[PDB]
């Protein structure tokens, strides 16, 4: 009667094999084996030992990562890694000649380097150190210093500040090489007048006085960072005179007030597109700027400026979507919310603004994965009208009726959720099936869409799981006000619909979220279902993503309303089904899910006996501007201050009398500050409500260190088991 | 009947009734009788309404406290109270002329005044504002500024810094008037090179960004603040020239290193005594200083210098004890530990180094309360060989073998714990019996020690607690290594010895602590006994006070050792008594007790099932220098770093697998910094131990606010009840 135990989750008893490859050419890619890096050919199989783990003994330092130059001559080695935020870090760097089999000692990249990157061809290097940009034409040669204004916590050249990193670019870098690698474009960020979040960091017990960390962080309605865009020619660099960065100022549409740079895409060698976004994020502008060799400057022609605005809510999913440009750069494809509010691919001519929708229907495109002369490849949730499914498609650019699903019917029962990685000029691709069956990895040729070989099919894990009492999984929908709203249920083994099980509602419910999908996972819910016989439910109600704006923009300016009501309403529908002990219905959630969980418990519905909130938002004025304001607008009397104040967890404190609550938070959360939880604890105390609590010293929003991760789930497991009266 | 519930404690259902009086003369005292301030004739009771409960009805502000001058002409009104640390605060101040029943409104005391005080006679005013001293001769007239070097968190003129406030003077003021009010003595602290503790304060929900509080706090081994002492003549204050402050420099044996000013006591109109302590607190020095009217300076004769030291530990109980000077100022009485190791009254002549012990034996003098021409009055625990008891005594100065107890037999069954307050010339005195019966307040005449009248006897409360199933106290002792160690037990009503009971150990166990005593308390323990049938015990092991240096100095340089070991042994002893359920032995504590509870739970003794630790110290290097170093010395290689490192809670993390642990701490604890608990959790998480936790937002070391107080005792009750399997 072996089951998926808590320990199995915490101690990776049942590993899940991936197949991460790195496309180096159109024909080849790299893969890790024995710790060695092996280059493969796509068509034949043609293996060859590119690099060997034996190479880097006597190097002294442990190698965290690497990066092979485009041309193939050099490899970057990344050590002394030190994590900062979600994507940001610092690390020491060294270069290895590969062809000479020699490590380079000449003019080495500085220690504590913030970011580094090769050009897309050849072997130029750009790196950021002390918030300044440096360029190295050759590894061995001295670097050319581009920026001289870098300054910790104020001026950021070629790297992002906290809020851009987190909410805009999903990256620490703010550099963009042109394709042939001659121009390097970069953004500069200025946080002078941005207020600082302050919190304690305690460190090893040997540290006597706690450190006070100070991070520039704009909260809702605060002073935001200002941005400037620059381009510099990397060929015409002088070793004698300072480099000259040409500015590309934002368009007058943006300069009237607060705005952001949101997307940067090169079209050609002489052409670059810049999407901007007003601080009120319903209005966006894309300039298409061309280099002229006459004046040495850049020109964004007004006749190529594309405006994009939404009247129901915000622009894009989390931002304006990226443009994929054609060969000549005189036209581009780009996902746009259509007339019926469903996101689809729109074909633009650069000097004709009204695009043509090459796709349509009651479904959305997730992303444009590859563009060729004749075909555009994209991922969508079209197959079987299932919003939580993902498949690869291609549309013939010369006739839009020629839509071919390349992944729908490969293993229909085993695969309904695909992601894709193409080769450099898109001749091949790798298909990643992440569920509902065991994940499956296969390589393909884009010429005739032939299944070349299976890279990894997780048959080892399959042998192991055959013996285990695994939970099943049910994906389905309910109808509310005519609309289908989907849910998923991790059901226990030997599921008996006449019996009555306790239910845990797994919640996120943030703007454009999707918890109801066909993905295969081995997580906490697996354990709860397998060992403790708990149904783990997830529901996607109003505000959720990938089903059109009808649903998604329902919460516009109204966070802590419809998405809360629907999670409550979902649980009510789960009792109706007659296999749920309605005396043992619980809720839980991390982050936004913690806010919704908190607000749900504060609603006073009585449906939920107990709830857990991990690193929850409490009041939208405590969280950052770029995220909060995209949905809530500005917290002013003239805009939406009232709902800001009306949607706090604190104000509902009285209603936690009837529930059991567990409030968990990391003390060094730089994202959802411990502040947030501090005000929840303080409100509950003031209305005399008892509740359990837990801080995690020096843990951040992830609470992901092996020890902390194990401790929190063990604590939450205990709390749920006792709430459900289980041994 | 009904029981003493947790509601009774928290809501304060059964109040005791005090009798707080201020002796204004040799034969009169003031009493606040339902806001009407009366003045009583001590000899009879002839009382007249000194000031109406009305008077200040159209003031508009709420009066926090009041202070009437010695001459009776003026009354100081305190309002806008804003608590800082244990003693410190700021307030607004308005003066009121009693003769003319009108309010002074010119040259008023500024707002945010840090301290104010009358001269001991007349109506002069010294006050502190922005860390600078001011003097007003007349309430209406402009103040004179004394100090100009005051600077927030750097220089403190006339007021203590953090550490002196908490660890030396138990007061915010560092201002001492001469008896007639001619000279104003003042200390000055320089916290420049003293590091800062920093922590978040989140404040009202409205506050968008938390405030980092930054307090000068020297942790163990850090840079201490320096001190300088001065005197100034208030009678000769010039409004043209800035005032002259004559400095009294510390003795040379102090100036060779770090040191503290630990006592200031005026002996006569022109004579002031100082006491200095080395940073290594086993060496004190007293200088008696006389005014020289010809040069206008202060000289302390090396003839009148008195060295006070120790080989077994540290000087005095918490600091060098205060001297009570004779009228002429040519001698004084002072509590000192003797040959045997017991603290008794020694008689010093100011110009002779050796004193004579006027009392002796295996008991200790707690304090010297009065001095007349032929009798010295003192409180001690000599009666019935009970360290926990307190009684008033007098000793004939012409014959030390004639010793009369004043309070011993007044009511032996009811009263074993007295304090006293004498009239201006010890003609009358108020005796205050704190237990074991209900507290009793009586007035007496020192001429013959005649009882005059019962002032308060708590009859009202006596009638209330007849319909309440009250517990019963049991003060007793066990023997360890042939030495008696006292303990108490709060026992549930209907105490059946043949049954077995759950045991909670209330612990403090700090140096010179006393938890086993004769006082009557209506506290949390009263509810655990009366309602839940829990035996709540406390035990004064090694390190405990009022039983000699054999016991109190047993933990010198060795905190975390015996006082821990002894609480365990005490629990082993109680489990061997037949009426104690050894399956259900709990332990708890606040502060030092929290440190001890933690050390005990991580001891691996296997005696305690569960325990609660509240605002615990975790590592002595985190706690302040003045306290910690008294009992540990410096945390250095040359001194005692080895034990500083050996005596952490975190070193004992592994052993918490055997116990249910609740850790509690407030986020604005300026004293034992949240850090300390933060380091415990991290250790428990690092080794994978489960434990419950609870933080209290913006609460300090007291966790005293109405709602925070109610919530923690509520929270701790559940923890104990469920640990003991009680409904
Ligand atoms: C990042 O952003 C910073 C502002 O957010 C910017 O710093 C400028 O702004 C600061 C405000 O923080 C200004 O103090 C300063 O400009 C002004 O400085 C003086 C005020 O203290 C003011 O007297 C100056 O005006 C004078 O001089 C100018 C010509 O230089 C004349 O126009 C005026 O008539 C007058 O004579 C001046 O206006 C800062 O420049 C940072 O520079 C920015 N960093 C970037 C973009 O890298
Ligand atoms: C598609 O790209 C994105 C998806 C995203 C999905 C969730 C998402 C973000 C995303 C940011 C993205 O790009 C910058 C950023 C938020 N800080 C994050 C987030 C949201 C919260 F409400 C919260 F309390 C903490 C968080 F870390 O949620
Ligand atoms: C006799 O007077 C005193 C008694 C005292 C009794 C306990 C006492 C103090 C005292 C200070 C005194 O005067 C300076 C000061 C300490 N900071 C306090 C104290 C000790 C601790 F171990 C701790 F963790 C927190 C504290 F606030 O304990
Ligand atoms: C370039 O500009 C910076 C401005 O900070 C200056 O300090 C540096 O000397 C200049 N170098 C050259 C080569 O002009
Ligand atoms: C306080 O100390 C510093 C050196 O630590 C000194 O420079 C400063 O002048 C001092 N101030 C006073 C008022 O003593």
């Amino acid at each position: 009667r072996k089951t998926y135990t808590l320990t199995d989750y915490l101690k990776n008893t049942y590993r899940l094999k991936l197949y991460s490859l790195r496309w180096i050419s159109d024909h080849e890619y790299l893969y890790k084996q024995e710790n060695n890096i092996l280059v493969f050919n796509a068509e034949y199989g043609n293996s060859s030992v590119f690099l060997e783990n034996s190479t880097f003994d006597e190097f002294g330092h442990s190698i965290n990562d690497y990066s092979i130059s485009p041309d193939g001559q050099f490899i970057l080695l990344e050590y002394n890694y030190v994590k900062q935020w979600r994507h940001s870090y610092t690390a020491s760097y060294d270069i290895y000649d590969l062809n000479k089999r020699q490590l380079i000692t000449e003019e080495r990249i500085p220690n504590n380097t913030q970011w580094v990157t090769w050009s897309p061809v050849g072997h130029k290097l750009a790196y950021v150190w002390n918030n300044d940009i440096y360029v190295k034409i050759e590894p061995n040669l001295p670097s050319y210093r581009i920026t001289w204004t870098g300054k910790e916590d104020i001026i950021y050249n070629g790297i992002t500040d906290w809020v851009y990193e987190e909410e805009v670019f999903s990256a620490y870098s703010a550099l963009w090489w042109s394709p042939n690698g001659t121009f390097l474009a970069y953004a500069q960020f200025n946080d002078t007048e941005v207020p600082l979040i302050e919190y304690s960091f305690y460190s090893d017990e040997s540290l006597q006085y706690p450190k006070t960390v100070r991070v520039p962080y704009p909260k809702a309605g605060a002073v935001n960072p200002t941005v400037k865009f620059f381009v510099v020619n990397t060929d015409s660099l002088s070793s004698v005179t300072n480099a000259t960065s040409i500015q590309i100022t934002a368009p007058a549409s943006m300069l009237i007030g607060d705005h952001y740079l949101c997307d940067v895409t090169w079209a050609t060698q002489e052409r670059i597109s810049l999407q901007w976004l007003r601080r009120i994020q319903n209005y966006s502008v894309m300039d298409i700027c061309d280099y002229d060799e006459s004046s040495g400057r850049w020109n964004c022609l007004v006749a190529r400026q594309h405006i994009e605005m939404s009247t129901t809510g915000w622009v894009g999913r989390f931002r304006p979507s990226e443009p994929h440009f054609t060969l000549d750069g005189n036209s581009f494809y780009k996902i746009i919310s259509n007339e019926e509010g469903y996101r689809h691919i729109c074909y633009f001519q650069i000097d004709k603004k009204d695009c043509t929708f090459i796709t349509k229907g009651t479904w959305e495109v997730i992303g444009i994965e590859a563009l060729t002369s004749d075909y555009l490849y994209y991922i969508s949730n079209e197959y079987k009208g299932m919003p939580g499914g993902r498949n690869l498609y291609k549309i013939q650019l010369s006739d839009y009726t020629k839509v071919t699903c390349l992944s729908c019917e490969l293993n229909p029962e085993r695969c309904q959720y695909y992601s894709v990685s193409f080769s450099k000029e898109a001749k091949y691709y790798q298909l990643r099936c992440s569920g509902p069956g065991l994940p499956l990895y296969t390589l393909h040729s884009s010429v005739n869409d032939k299944g070349l070989r299976v890279l990894e099919d997780n048959s080892a894990l399959d042998k192991m799981l055959q013996n285990v009492q695994m939970p099943s999984k049910k994906l389905d929908f309910i109808i509310l006000n005519e609309t289908k709203f989907w849910y998923q249920m991790i059901l226990p083994p030997h599921f008996d619909k006449s019996k009555k099980y306790p239910l845990l509602l797994d919640v996120y419910a943030g703007p454009c979220s999707q918890k109801a999908d066909t993905v295969f996972r081995l997580n906490w819910a697996t354990y709860l279902a397998s060992t403790e016989n708990i149904i783990v439910a997830s529901f996607d109600g109003r505000g959720s993503g990938y089903q059109g704006d009808k649903i998604m923009h329902a919460i516009n300016r109204r966070l802590g309303t419809f998405e809360v009501e629907d999670q409550i309403e979902a649980a009510r529908q789960f009792s109706k089904m007659g296999f749920v002990d309605n005396k043992r219905i619980a809720i839980w959630g991390w982050s936004y899910g913690g806010y919704v969980t908190s607000m749900v418990l504060g609603s006073g519905s009585g449906v939920f006996k107990c709830g857990i909130a991990v690193a929850p938002v409490s009041r939208w004025e405590y969280y950052d501007s770029v995220y909060t304001e995209r949905y809530m607008g500005l917290p002013t009397p003239e805009d939406n201050l009232d709902h800001y104040r009306n949607s706090t967890v604190m104000s509902r404190a009285e209603n936690f009398k009837q529930v059991e609550y567990l409030l968990i938070h990391g003390t060094a959360d730089d994202n959802v500050h411990f502040q947030q939880s501090a005000q929840i604890s303080k409100a509950l105390v003031d209305v005399g409500v008892d509740f359990q609590a837990m801080w995690y010293t020096d843990e951040d929003h992830g609470i992901a260190s092996s020890t902390a991760h194990q401790h929190i789930y063990t604590h939450m497991s205990h709390f749920i088991k006792q709430c459900f009266s289980l041994p």
